[PDB]
């Protein structure tokens, strides 16, 4: 059955390819030092900030960054999501069901592959947020993304690439434990198969990392706790920020995440 | 090699039926009423409980002196028993004892919740849960008619218990996947997690071996397993907040002094 499980994650990374511009390979590329052509602008203080504004308060125009592009990453995740087999074909309710609770454990599963122990790419890759600079802002702002970096740093210690994170994605999307999923059997076949081509898929990519598979779904409590935390940080500023608005699309997802 | 890895599971398996008496196979002959050996007394309701109380040995795991408190303090007894029990069983890992004494420490501190409700579901049937060794049977609405916020405890367990088992794994599975769970390479404070994560590879592949052979039938019940990590995560954080909602709103300091996590 090996070649069904091979045919399948070569589905997938193709998929994943056409619905991500900007995978992993190429964000360590600009984070390595291909540079010249590919070489980024950073911030790391308001002064670097103010030079870099060409690619309401500081904070708040940053948050307001990372919604438009959050938005923007539903978008693709969705799109990448019908192309997994079996996906569109299940109640309808429950594909926006599964597509409400797996947005944010995606989001920051890929956010990962932008970050470095000292900072984030952003603007595509043009630009490059310090990890420091983004921790002086004034808070709850500040306290956003310091939990993503650490969970970048020890999820990026696994040497996932782009072809591993296209089935792990698939298996995070066709999980039948959300919130009021009604056929939850027909779900579970589903990543029955994904789990089953990770795993595969893992041991042939990485014959030397011993119990890689067992190792990244254990990432699953980290994504969770990140994004638990996330929502309680939306709670605060939605009272302390009434003039903030929301993209509705986000604020469906966020309708029962607390 | 895969006579190691047979050999691993066979002896956590001995291992296990030692630490552990009230096994899941017989648990669950008392639980289908598959058993020549007497019934548990059941408690249904406060009458039923004041009643049982004696053959249920409610006097011998509580202070001198209401109802829903005495049935938390009893959880905690219950629960520091379990402890030593996993402590014990922690000891026959291979490696374990040879690691730092602060990571063995540490990974019983974060593993014990973990390990408790994973065992305590070899215990519990969609409708309640055995106690005092088979001599009892506490029902799920009993425990669910509790009043705020004690009521709120048990029924997340039972959620979490019904699917677990749906996974109709049996002792000798469950052995190999609780040593999983106390190797859990990251765990705040570790000092030295490459011989921690080395153990817990060959637990991985012993424990993946033995799926396989024991339940062919059942497609990636390993992966499966895995994933139920994260719902017993999750389980023993909500727990936490649980328990806090308590401490808050509430003694005994010598007491208190024995039942200080849990
Ligand atoms: O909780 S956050 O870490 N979310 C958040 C949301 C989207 C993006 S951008 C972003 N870019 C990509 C690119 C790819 Cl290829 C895949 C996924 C993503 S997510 C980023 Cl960098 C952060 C966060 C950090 C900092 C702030 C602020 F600076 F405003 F305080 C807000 C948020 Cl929401
Ligand atoms: O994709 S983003 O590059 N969008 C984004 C959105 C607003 C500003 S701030 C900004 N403020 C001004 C003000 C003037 Cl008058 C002119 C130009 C600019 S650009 C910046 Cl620096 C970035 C981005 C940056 C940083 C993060 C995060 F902080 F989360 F890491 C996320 C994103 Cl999406
Ligand atoms: O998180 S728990 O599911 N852990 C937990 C820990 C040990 C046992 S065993 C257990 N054995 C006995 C025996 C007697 Cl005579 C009386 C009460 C019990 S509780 C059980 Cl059933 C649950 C829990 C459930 C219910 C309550 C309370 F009823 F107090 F609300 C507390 C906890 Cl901690």
């Amino acid at each position: 059955e090996s070649a069904d499980l091979r045919a399948l994650a070569k589905h997938l990374y193709d998929s994943y390819i056409k619905s991500f511009p900007l995978t992993k390979a190429k964000a360590r590329a600009i984070l390595t030092g291909k540079t010249t052509d590919k070489s980024p602008f950073v911030i790391y203080d308001m002064n670097s900030l103010m030079m870099g504004e060409d690619k309401k308060e500081v904070a708040i125009r940053i948050f307001q960054g990372c919604q438009f592009r959050s938005v923007e990453a539903v978008q693709e995740i969705t799109e990448y999501a019908k192309s997994i087999p079996g996906f569109v074909n299940l109640d309808l309710n429950d594909q926006v069901t599964l597509l409400k609770y797996g947005v944010h454990e995606i989001i920051y599963t890929m956010l990962a592959s932008l970050m470095n122990k000292d900072g984030v790419l952003i603007s595509e890759g043009q630009g490059f947020m310090t990890r420091e600079f983004l921790k002086s802002l004034r808070k709850p702002f500040g306290d956003f993304m310091e939990p993503k970096f650490e969970f970048a740093v020890k999820f990026n210690a696994l040497e996932l690439d782009d072809s591993d994170l296209a089935i792990f994605i698939a298996v995070i999307i066709l999980s039948g434990d959300r919130p009021g999923l009604l056929n939850v059997k027909p779900i579970e076949d589903i990543q029955d198969n994904l789990l089953q081509a990770l795993e595969l898929q893992l041991k042939l990519n990485h014959p030397e990392s011993s119990q890689l598979f067992a190792k990244l779904l254990q990432k699953m409590t980290d994504l969770r706790q990140i994004v638990t935390e996330h929502v309680q940080l939306l709670q605060v500023i939605k009272k302390t920020e009434t003039d903030m608005s929301l993209h509705p699309l986000l604020q469906e997802i966020y309708k029962d995440l607390y």
